[PDB]
């Protein structure tokens, strides 16, 4: 199939729901060790897929969105911005944390929290498509 | 949203069979899993299937068949093949005792004697 064992195929990418829960930086490194990156939601189709995939889990899952503080915009790991009107970022969006602020999805909603906190994560890499 | 080993796509789940059998037995195998043989309703469905097995050289039965050339190609549910989806290549002119059935191989659709062996693709609704 287009995706390795345990990875889920969606669009032109493969997605993996992490086996462990760690802070954002470590979660990022874990995806990197798998030739992947943290979840990057580029459309409503992507969001819907992720929401459906997690289904009724009450666990929090890191995505690749972060920022130094409220004065900075929400950007994906590659530096590209969060496309408007895909989702609203709830939670701790007013405060400033030393390790910065990172985004995660929990119960279908997206929240901002101290990057030092722990959560599961979703990694993604390009699918093998001719 | 789909059982283990099945591929989630849209509101459906797809299974690329582990066994290669004739069309009737392949039909029965999908039925035993409360599923049906592949029914391509759009270019999007065809694109998905082609991508799913974009590197494979194996033949996979779909739910399209007909008794002989005098009858139209119909899916298992009796609905017709939508125009401009794909051309059915291969053995479309001859008549076989058990009818003619369609399979996809290397992204193209072919017709052949239903008693021949091929893998198959089953589909059923996803648990959304």
């Amino acid at each position: 199939m287009p995706c390795p064992q345990d990875w889920i195929w969606h669009g032109e990418n493969c997605y993996l729901f992490s086996s462990g829960s760690f802070n954002w930086e470590k979660s990022q490194e874990k995806c990197l060790s798998l030739d992947a990156k943290l979840l990057k939601i580029n459309s409503t189709a992507d969001l819907d897929f992720i929401q459906q995939a997690i289904s009724y889990s009450s666990f929090p899952f890191w995505m690749g969105l972060s920022r130094r503080n409220p004065s900075y915009p929400w950007l994906w790991e590659d530096g590209s911005p969060l496309m408007p009107h895909l989702f609203r970022v709830r939670g701790a969006v007013s405060q400033t944390y030393p390790s910065g602020t990172c985004a995660y999805i929990q119960r279908g909603a997206v929240y901002a929290e101290n990057c030092i906190l722990a959560a599961f994560s979703i990694c993604q890499k390009k699918a093998n498509l001719r």
